[PDB]
């Protein structure tokens, strides 16, 4: 039972929950690879064992373990799989599982919210046109005029034989990335290839560096088809700074809904290759990673010139200055636009509050220190000073091969 | 079957083949990662097997592997263990061994410099008194009027029949920390304990915030003897801000020389429980950590208030702005005072070049990601976007329990 220490306060806890971890990670006694982005690189009696485990923790969570429908529910799943091969989750189960998977995501710092999540059951989806509308309710419910609300939309569970439901964008909202003669990129370089894939599937390209990509929706077997997004659904926030009057002129924007459409949801041994979830942003996500990363928008030097900073020596800390202002402008702009956004201090502190809750409840909490600590001011936040154990619980969100 | 490691800023891929030589064992299993633990740790035949390895490394590096002088040294060593249960390092072997320990230190961002290390051989040392003299000398050579040099002093190896040489002080230069009427601490809270010890061993405490502590030096089978550092030996840098003239009225200071004095040095099974070593500071250790940590000097709010920042709300990023100014002061005061210092941007850049040097050389490089990334501006620096393999090689520096 790992002794975990907090070094800011001197407190000590034990992670007993780690004990019940299953799907083995990447690390060994001889070398730690906790800093890898992809940990686990990418006869049906394995289905049942995973299934009984989820069902047991389901009834555990409602007290009704032992006797009652608990006893009963084990048989239905048993018989279902015995007959069919796969099984269907009761609707309440699918809601329980989806929340658990969130609660088990080690790299997410928003888990203090894990209990408040809106699940939309689209297991009766059957078409790309059908997927599209489902996506469009979600985005509408999630966005909610900038009063953002955590939502997941679950599409049919992958079944033995015959193809998957899948979304080809990594997110629902993505800006375009265009190559050229230079080999450089106008727009967002993170989305250069999916822009490549859009155009070659019949999308008329665009102007420049904030062009919302269209979706690519893949119904089982049948190849993908584009689906243009309604401009009013895709809520955005133009970027201005509270005191640096020139910032708006730079013409920076960013969307309101972070919504991931490529990760694979697993509950009770069932794989959902299409299960888009959305929450709301932490400001450093936009201000530090998306706009400042050398391989993203890389705007840091442009902001620094306009601030008339000394970019000639790295010891003026012009990078650190520019970056704080780019962050101040993000929080400001989202607030002016009355769109839900959380700063990193506010967020990390709430995560600490989550760790203590998760101690009392489950005897621990799987966390990925490198992803929980923010990309700026790491040591200024409490989670820097907090030892963390990382492991894999089910249900969870996994990564999956892209469909190319 | 060697770890694939990717640089996410540039897209580079390399495999860490050096990790498969990992001579000791870390805290991680495939069930759970524990890389965020500060303390990831805690017979003649084994002393031989460690020793043979070191000797092998040594004769590899002088391009004289598998030769007369090599097999000589093996036979000589494994026969000296027979007669005494120990063996002695030749001086050249000691110098190579001290560098390697630095080279292998996974938590050191300044390893680009590993080859330029001045090794003082004090294995003939005889008392706590000769010990003090050797230390004063180390401080004098290393400080060098503000133009700092890397050195290490190696006191006599742990041996059968005798007690250890031990320096009780975590670092050669440390500020006192005094408990209070409030129950609070005056000066540096990291050194409340050592301060307690010094006082009880006859030191006459001051009452300032930057009272330099005396040394407690332990010669074999002797109580620790207390030694005052000659004031003119301890070069300090008074902290001022280049455009916030009220800053100098904080009365903040720091010392030039980061000399760690309580770590064990391990060479071919031989253990040196006293071998103080020193480099020069990276500005964040002073700016971010030593001053802004809530549990250290904790000046963050007091600076931010003085900056007339709005400390009511976190979304104002008051913590981040105040921190960036504290760092700017550190780099500036030190540059003014003509006292060597490196910024985290410059530091992280040379570390990347180190990783590149190391891959060509040994096919890899041990690195603790969460230590390498600066406690501010992580993603702004290149080490944020680099995956790293953590493992233990020998020679090495290790933590060791306090002798009290
Ligand atoms: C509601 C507010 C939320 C906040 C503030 C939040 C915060 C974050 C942040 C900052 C990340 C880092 C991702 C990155 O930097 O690339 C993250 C990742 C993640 N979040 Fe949350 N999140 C929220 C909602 C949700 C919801 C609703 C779910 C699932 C239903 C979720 C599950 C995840 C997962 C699985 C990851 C890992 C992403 C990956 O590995 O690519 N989060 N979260
Ligand atoms: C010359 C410039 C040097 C720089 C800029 C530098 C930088 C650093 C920094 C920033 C840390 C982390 C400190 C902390 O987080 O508390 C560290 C740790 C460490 N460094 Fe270096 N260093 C230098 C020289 C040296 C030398 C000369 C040695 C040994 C011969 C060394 C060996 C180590 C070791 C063993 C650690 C781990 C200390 C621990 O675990 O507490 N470094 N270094
Ligand atoms: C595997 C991978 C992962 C990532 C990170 C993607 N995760 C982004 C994300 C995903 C979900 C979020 C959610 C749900 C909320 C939020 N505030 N931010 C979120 C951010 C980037 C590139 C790769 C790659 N290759
Ligand atoms: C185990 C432990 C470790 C640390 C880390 C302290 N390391 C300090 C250090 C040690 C050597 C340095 C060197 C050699 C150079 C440099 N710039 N900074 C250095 C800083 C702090 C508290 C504890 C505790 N308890
Ligand atoms: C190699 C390293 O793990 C990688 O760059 C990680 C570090 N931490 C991160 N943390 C978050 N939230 N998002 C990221 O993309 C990354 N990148
Ligand atoms: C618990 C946590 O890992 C701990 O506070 C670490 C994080 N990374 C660090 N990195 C460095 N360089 N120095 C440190 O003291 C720490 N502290
Ligand atoms: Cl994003
Ligand atoms: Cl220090
Ligand atoms: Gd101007
Ligand atoms: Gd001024
Ligand atoms: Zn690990």
């Amino acid at each position: 039972f790992p002794r975990v220490k907090n070094w800011e306060v001197g407190s000590i806890t034990y992670d007993t929950l780690s004990a019940q971890a299953q799907q083995d990670g990447p690390c060994t006694p001889r070398r730690c690879l906790g800093s890898l982005v992809f940990p686990r690189k990418l006869a049906p009696e394995q289905l049942l064992s995973q299934a009984r485990d989820f069902i047991n923790q389901y009834y555990s969570s409602i007290k009704r373990s032992g006797s009652q429908a608990h006893e009963q529910r084990l048989q239905e799943v048993e018989a279902e799989v015995a007959a069919t091969g796969t099984y269907q989750l009761r609707e309440s189960e699918l809601v329980f599982g989806a929340k658990q998977a969130w609660r088990n995501a080690p790299r997410c710092v928003g888990r203090i919210q894990w209990g408040k999540l809106q699940v939309f059951d689209a297991r009766d989806c059957r078409s790309a046109q059908e997927m599209f509308t489902y996506i469009c309710n979600h985005i509408k419910y999630a966005t909610n005029r900038g009063n953002l609300r955590s939502a997941i939309t679950v599409f049919p569970q992958r079944c033995p034989g015959r193809g998957d439901f899948r979304i080809w964008n990594s997110q629902l909202v993505r800006y375009a990335g265009y190559r050229q003669q230079d080999g450089s990129v106008r727009g967002d370089p993170a989305n250069v290839e999916i822009t490549e894939l859009c155009i070659q599937h019949g999308w008329t390209p665009g102007n420049g560096r904030f062009d919302v990509l269209p979706l690519l929706l893949q119904a089982p077997d049948e190849p993908p088809e584009l689906f243009l997004l309604p401009p009013e659904l895709v809520l955005e926030v133009p970027l201005e700074h509270p005191t640096l009057e020139w910032f708006a002129a730079l013409g920076l924007r960013w969307y309101a809904l972070p919504a991931v459409s490529n990760m694979l949801l697993e509950i009770g041994g069932l794989e959902f290759p299409a299960a888009p979830f959305s929450g709301w942003y932490m400001s450093t996500e936009i201000g530090t990673r998306n706009l400042c990363d050398p391989h993203r928008y890389n705007i840091l030097e442009d902001v620094a010139v306009c601030m008339d900073l000394d970019t000639r020596t790295t010891s003026s800390l012009w990078k650190d200055k520019a970056a704080v202002e780019i962050n101040v402008a993000v929080l400001h702009s989202y607030q002016l636009a009355k769109v839900t956004i959380v700063d990193h201090h506010a967020a990390t502190a709430s995560f600490m509050k989550h760790l203590e809750n998760e101690q009392k409840a489950r005897g621990g909490c799987p966390a990925d220190w490198a992803w929980i600590v923010p990309p700026i001011s790491g040591s200024l936040t409490p989670v820097f000073h907090q030892e963390m154990v990382n492991y894999f619980l089910s249900p969870a969100f996994r990564y999956q091969p892209d469909p190319w």
